[PDB]
């Protein structure tokens, strides 16, 4: 009835009873697994809300109390009267933490309870929106001692359009399509860069130009905002023992702040709720810098290293990527900016898995996203079978507003 | 029809072949178990479909011998219960089951498989000389060749041909006065049985285990593999002269001897297949897995790396040099080896071939992506669809 899950490093076995409670449905069938795919009404508002309030009163040990049944009636009454309902502040804080706790592709979830929730549900315009965001960046960055934070903007509601942040992260480097089809800067941000220029951003011509924010208030076009330079903490990349490395002129930013996901809590939808943590070195070193469709620096580094790039069996790619990652950790530690390496990160995820197994009887985890993109079987999560399922509250992908 | 994207290039394909999925898998709309290692008249229906495959692949759908072959297996099963395959069908099916193995990154080679027919086998001594012919043929003085030896299929009331080893070459696993193992911890148990059935234990980390072979309704009988038949490669590193002194070794022939070949409803519990190694199989899993030889820290001490902080990436640095040694040692030994970059690149080519041929390919992302440098290889950026087609290799209960 419940999936049996083996740990092959230790021999451990557990059963994931929490999987049985999966509130929504994923893309696999008994026919065919699609696990590897990146992108897989009053009645049903009431049931989602009822489940969430039940979770909330579970977490405060008031299950089935007077206050519990009063809240249930309050929400039903409000759904009948208005078609929606409003979260209390403590419910919002709990729901945003749960959403992080439930995110299956997050290796950083050992921290889920230490999340700083900024309530911006009273936000009114794109301008007030930008101020809230600047303060989030400032709080989360914290001069290099990064802190996990989420800012929750007003919920989707009938009659009004959504608050949206068009940028996928608060800090992104421009991607300038040049005349042939070769991108200068970050190729993943080609589209959002064009939108910025089309909305009157004066573009630069560097590889590391920070993009402006395109911020959409309800039923308004998007509005462009420049992030103050001294709010965007950045890290020039150098290598502890390859001194030509600094002449590559590579940089990355301190704050990974995902800004295009929808936060769902008890049926309510928050299309704008940017959250930020701190980086794992392989996101920057392996993925952002070596992905053939991103900065794609791997061969240029290998050539500088005097590796033989004419045969693959010399493993020049593995050697060059390892040093790129070394350079990222060293550089961040030098700059005194929070960073975790994939070994530290995957070991603490194992502790998370053990905490969650005791607390809820399992843990949604997407193995292919939890296993780092280099040195996979050298980390303990590689040898841990995982069960992937969708719990709510949740962060979800949503279509781009344009 | 699943939409499948390659993120490196941005290309889209559709897996239309998924629609024909046979033995349903472990996943449901509510939970994905993709990461788990281990998830009679119906014989006619599976026999029918395999024959239909066979004649479609030789441009002979619905012509003469196809219709006729349908009636014979009708008659054979009608009279006796089971049925025998034509020798080419055994060959065509041994190859399709390779072509269908979603966890095999080496499937670009599927069409060049050598099938040794051993269906007329009768006992542990006969097996042993079949296996031995396979080993020496496949090894071929280090110029390795894909081979499968197929032993007699299964029918009720009588026993089963089985190889009690998971592979033909395995290293010993000796427990100690304190639990910890000298040798290979993944074999420890099959070492217990070999010692139990008369074998004299060595004292080494790389003692090649005997070969517990069993014929229907008969207890296993040990067989000592001839030392000249077991091609092995001492591991040395091209620039680290002390690596040789670590005294590490691996064997040349990866020969899987415990899986159940299944063609047209027929079950061959003994059908050992062999190919050649990918270097990460040896260097990364076999030697560096924490429950295998677990040499990673010992190699890092020799490289003077800072094992005190994980952020030195000492594990990654030592793993790459272990893999380099493996590739260098096999090449110096003139023994077929393929690195994970070359292998994954061929798999991409195989996906494109299988797309235009069969309209898709069953692929298990977690096992196709190599255990080091995953995202440096193109398979990482390739979405994949996993499903079960027949003919197929299957896992099966351990014999004992
Ligand atoms: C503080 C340390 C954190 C670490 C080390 C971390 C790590 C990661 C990593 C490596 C991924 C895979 C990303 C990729 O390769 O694209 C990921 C995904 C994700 N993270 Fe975390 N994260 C952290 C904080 C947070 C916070 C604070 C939240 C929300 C409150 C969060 C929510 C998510 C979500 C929803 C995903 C899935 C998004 C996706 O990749 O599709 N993370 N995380
Ligand atoms: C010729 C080059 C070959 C290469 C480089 C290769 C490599 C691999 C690798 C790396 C795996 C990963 C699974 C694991 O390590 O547990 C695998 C799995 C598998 N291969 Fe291949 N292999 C080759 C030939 C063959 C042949 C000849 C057959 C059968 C005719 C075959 C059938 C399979 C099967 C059934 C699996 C899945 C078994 C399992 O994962 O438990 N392969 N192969
Ligand atoms: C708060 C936070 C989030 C993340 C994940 C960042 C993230 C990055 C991408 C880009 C694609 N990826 C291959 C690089 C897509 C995503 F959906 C995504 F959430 N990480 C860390 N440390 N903190
Ligand atoms: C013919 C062939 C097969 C293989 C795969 C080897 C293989 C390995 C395991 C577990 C051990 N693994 C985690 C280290 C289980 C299997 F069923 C299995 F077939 N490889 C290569 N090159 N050729
Ligand atoms: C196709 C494949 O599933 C896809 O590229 C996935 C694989 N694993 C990943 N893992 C992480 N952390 N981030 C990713 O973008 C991906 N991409
Ligand atoms: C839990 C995880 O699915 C499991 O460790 C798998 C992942 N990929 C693997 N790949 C290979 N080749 N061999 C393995 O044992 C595994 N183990
Ligand atoms: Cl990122
Ligand atoms: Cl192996
Ligand atoms: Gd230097
Ligand atoms: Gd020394
Ligand atoms: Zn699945």
């Amino acid at each position: 009835k419940f999936p049996r899950v083996k740990n092959w490093e230790v021999g451990s076995i557990t059963y994931d009873t929490l999987s049985a409670q999966a509130q929504q449905d994923g893309p696999c069938t008994p026919r065919r697994c699609l696990g590897s795919l990146v992108f897989p009404a009053p009645e049903q508002l009431l049931s989602q809300a009822r489940d969430f309030i039940n979770q909330y009163y579970s977490s405060i040990k008031r299950s089935g109390s007077q206050a519990h049944e009063q809240r249930l009636q309050e929400v039903e009454a409000e759904v009948a009267a208005t078609g929606t309902y409003q979260l209390r502040e403590s419910e919002l804080v709990f729901g945003a933490k749960q959403a992080w706790r439930n995110a299956p592709r997050c290796v950083g979830r050992i921290q889920w309870g230490k999340l700083q929730v900024f309530d911006a549900r009273d936000c009114r315009s794109a301008q007030e929106m930008f101020t809230y965001i600047c303060n989030h960046i400032k709080y989360a960055t914290n001069r290099g001692n990064l802190r996990s934070a989420i800012t929750v903007f007003p919920q989707r509601c009938p009659g009004r359009g959504d608050f949206r942040i068009w940028n996928s992260q608060l800090v992104r480097y421009a991607g300038y399509r040049q005349q042939d089809g070769s991108v200068r800067g970050d190729p993943a941000n080609v589209e959002i860069t064009e939108l910025c220029i089309q909305h009157g951003w004066t573009p630069g011509n560097g590889r590391f130009d920070v993009l402006p924010l395109l911020l959409q208030a309800p039923d308004e076009p998007p509005e462009l905002f420049l992030l103050p330079p001294e709010l965007v903490l950045e890290v020039p990349l150098e290598h502890p023992t390859l001194e030509w490395f600094a002449a590559l002129g590579l940089r990355w930013y301190a704050l990974p702040a995902v800004s295009n996901m929808l936060l769902e809590i008890g049926g309510l939808e928050f299309p704008a709720a940017p959250f930020s943590g701190w980086y794992m070195s392989t996101e920057i070193g392996t993925r952002n810098l070596c992905d053939p469709h991103r900065y794609n620096i791997l061969e240029d580094v290998a050539v500088c290293m005097d590796l033989d790039t004419r045969t693959t069996s010399s493993l020049w790619k593995d050697k060059a990527a390892v040093e790129i990652n070394v350079a990222v950790l060293h550089s961040y530690q030098l700059a005194k900016v929070t960073i975790v390496d994939h070994h530290a990160a995957t070991a603490s995820f194992m502790k998370h898995l053990e905490n969650e197994q005791k607390a809820r009887g399992g843990c949604p985890a997407d193995w292919a996203w939890i296993v780092p993109p280099i040195s996979g079987s050298l980390t303990p999560v590689f040898h841990q079978e995982m069960v992937n399922y969708f719990l709510s509250p949740a962060f979800r992908y949503q279509p781009d507003p344009w």
